[PDB]
């Protein structure tokens, strides 16, 4: 998703405030979408990071958050 403002502060902001931030951010998504796979998109995100999610989240007009679940799960 984009957001002008959002991005702007994913692009300039401490690194472990947007990394904190991107995790809500996809465990929000996750308990809205996928609600039981919490602890396993959980597991995923710690063992592969979350900040390779910094541009597609808030600067990327031509991604859909809605399928940051199935990025995060896929290989
Ligand atoms: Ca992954």
């Amino acid at each position: 998703g984009y957001d002008k403002d959002l991005c702007e502060w994913s692009m300039t902001a401490d690194q472990t405030e947007v990394e904190t931030q991107i995790e809500a951010d996809i465990m929000n998504i996750v308990k809205r979408d996928r609600p039981e796979m919490k602890a396993e998109v959980q597991k995923q995100l710690k063992s592969g990071g979350v900040m390779q999610y910094n541009y597609v989240l808030y600067c990327d007009k031509n991604f859909n958050n809605k399928n940051i679940i199935a990025e995060v799960v896929g290989e």
